[PDB]
């Protein structure tokens, strides 16, 4: 019942009983909270509630200290004092309290519902202590809301991959995509796609009628470590030992590797195809005796670093850390769960508590402030390297419905990269034809991204609005897909292209009609393909977001066809226009 104030670190015996996280607040900060919000329940060693029989007064502003007990105005003894007085709520340490001038920001964080983009803006521009409080509060709210979705029970099993579901009446249904993972009853985790529903299970299990699926929730632990440790700048390389014979394949990053060793943490912005994994793995080659923990949010990102390390690092010194409660198939070519190896590859959620000379945290645009705090709490390192690109996509915020979240507010690292700039920048795209490079360089990179490749003359655009149908909220554009079918009859080298759309439902229609592999933009992040076919599908904030569009067109190595709905983005594509 005694702790440190979330706003000013002062010792206190008070917590707000109305905030979902029950934060400690000192006598001064607690006053500013209760006098300006609906939160009136104050918790101490004992709760601040009227102590007379039958009384239900719990509003601290209507409560008084009589002796050592609390009473309302109708029950207080003649010798009593108001609990709220002199800008202070009575509690222990009433004279050491410092107070804070940021309580207004606390009050907004503590009372918002996380549906507006301004809640996330405030969560990223406040003090460091408030950032943790907002991250914890948001995550709890997100987790509790998962209880709002209905239960799904199998009515019949059509095949090994299709079934008919029964949805609980009185509650909304979750969208059926690869981001919504249900737990079956425990017969493993399942995902559903679109009355027949396509089901994918962790193991091939004989599903029965009556088995049910529940959205996988999770308890939310408190945070203690900052999103970023305080910065330090050193006179020379600290804790690391450079080689003298780094191969020329990695020598262009030597100066950047030196800078990594001169500061506590450093940020690297790497636009698509500019060599992020190459940078990350070369860091180990330049500091060959360093213990390096490579981490990121998704298994796919960690597995991509593993594939890179397999080519260049000693395999006997690598371990992939896979949580015992297995879920998906991870990289399998390293020793598994040998936490003490020199090179450890692990998703954030599964990080062991250990130390390292260097922590590399990849795909930083996808991280949240909760992730960044978890990484600092579990990994004590001499150097932290944050790799990513704030012009790519963030983690979906399931509660946000009003307003768009700009890159500067994705997390603390993206905020630094957007405000003061990244410590390092990989400036040459080696993956994409120059038509793409030139488009995105002007679109999101202030013309700072250079093309190494020539124009391919296989980059095409077509302006075709089509017809927009919907499966709930996921959009479909059958005319746009018909145009693609026509294109394929006349361009047989594209038979091997990957279809990309901003919508799962569109992708599903394309799979059946066109026969091509399909991917959503968001799931295509970190991937590359020779030929890509993109159908914008609709003109929405989702389909026109510049970060998503950047990602979409930068997956292609040789050629891309973009069937567009928005005039602005169509015009900016530096491609050859196709007729019809
Ligand atoms: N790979 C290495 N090559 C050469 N000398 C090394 C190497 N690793 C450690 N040493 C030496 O051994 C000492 C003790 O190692 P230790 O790991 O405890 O220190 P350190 O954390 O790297 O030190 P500092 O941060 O002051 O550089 C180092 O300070 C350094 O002088
Ligand atoms: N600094 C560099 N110097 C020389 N060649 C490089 C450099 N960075 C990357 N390359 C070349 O580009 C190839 C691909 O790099 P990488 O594995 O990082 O993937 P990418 O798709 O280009 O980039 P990213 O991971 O940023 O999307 C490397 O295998 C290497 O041949
Ligand atoms: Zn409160
Ligand atoms: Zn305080
Ligand atoms: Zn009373």
């Amino acid at each position: 019942a005694v702790g440190a104030c979330v706003l000013c670190n002062s010792q206190t015996s008070l917590r707000c009983g109305a905030c979902i996280r029950r934060p400690f607040l000192c006598c001064k900060c607690c006053y500013d909270h209760v006098i300006s919000t609906s939160h009136k329940l104050v918790l101490s060693v004992n709760p601040y509630v009227c102590n007379a029989p039958g009384c239900d007064v719990t509003d601290v502003t209507q409560l008084y200290l009589g002796g050592m007990s609390y009473y309302c105005k109708s029950h207080k003894p003649p010798i009593s004092f108001p609990l709220c007085a002199n800008g202070q709520v009575f509690g222990l340490y009433k004279n050491t309290c410092v107070g804070s001038d940021n309580v207004t920001d606390f009050n907004a964080i503590a009372t918002c519902d996380w549906t507006n983009a301004g809640d996330y803006i405030l969560a990223n521009t406040c003090t460091e202590r408030l950032k943790l409080f907002a991250a914890e509060t948001l995550k709890a709210t997100e987790e509790t809301f998962k209880l709002s979705y209905g239960i799904a029970t199998v009515r019949e099993v059509l095949s090994d991959r299709e079934l008919h579901l029964s949805w609980e009446v009185g509650k909304p249904r979750p969208p059926l995509n690869r981001n919504y993972v249900f737990t079956g009853y425990q017969i493993g985790e399942y995902t559903f796609e679109k009355d027949a529903v396509v089901y994918r299970g962790t193991t091939t299990y004989k599903l029965n009628v009556g088995d049910y699926f529940v959205l996988t929730s999770h308890t939310v632990m408190p945070l203690s470590a900052p999103t970023l440790v305080p910065q330090e700048h050193y006179v020379r390389i600290t804790g690391l030992y450079p080689t003298l014979n780094i191969s020329d394949e990695f020598s262009s990053n030597v100066a950047n590797y030196q800078k990594v060793g001169m500061q506590k943490y450093s940020t690297l912005q790497g636009p698509p195809g500019t060599g992020k994994s190459h940078f990350a793995i070369g860091l180990a080659l330049y500091y060959p005796s360093a213990r390096i923990v490579y981490t990121a949010c998704s298994h796919a990102a960690v597995d991509a670093l593993c594939e890179k390390a397999l080519k260049y690092l000693p395999i006997d010194k690598c371990s992939r850390i896979i949580p015992a409660r297995a879920r998906v198939e991870c990289f399998d070519k390293f020793k598994v769960n040998s936490t003490l190896e020199q090179y450890v590859f692990c998703t954030v959620n599964a990080l062991p508590e250990t130390t390292a000379d260097i922590v590399v945290f990849d795909e930083i645009s996808m991280a949240t402030n909760y992730d960044l705090s978890v990484v600092n709490a579990r990994l004590r390192a001499k150097h932290y390297v944050y790799i990513g690109d704030p012009a790519q996509l963030p983690a979906p915020r399931t509660l946000l419905t009003k307003g768009t979240l700009e890159p500067e507010y994705f997390n603390s690292v993206c905020r630094l990269m957007k405000t003061i700039g990244p410590d390092m920048f990989l400036g040459t795209c080696r993956r994409c034809p120059a038509e793409i490079v030139d488009t995105v360089s002007a679109l999101v990179y202030d013309n700072k991204l250079k093309a190494h490749k020539d124009k391919s003359a296989q980059c095409f655009k077509m302006f075709y609005k089509g017809v927009i149908t919907h499966d709930v909220s996921s959009a479909i554009n059958r005319p746009q897909i018909g145009v693609v079918r026509e294109f394929l009859t006349r361009n047989p080298a594209w038979r091997k292209a990957v279809f990309i759309s901003p919508y799962n439902s569109q992708n599903a229609v394309a799979s059946k009609i066109l026969g091509l592999p399909t991917q959503t933009v968001d799931s295509s992040q970190g991937s590359e393909y020779d030929y890509v076919i993109f159908t914008q599908t609709t003109e929405t904030a989702h389909s026109c977001n510049v970060n998503r569009f950047n990602v979409a067109i930068t997956r292609a190595k040789v050629g891309i066809l973009c069937i567009m709905s928005d005039r602005d983005l169509y015009d900016k594509l530096q491609f050859t226009s196709l007729e019809i």
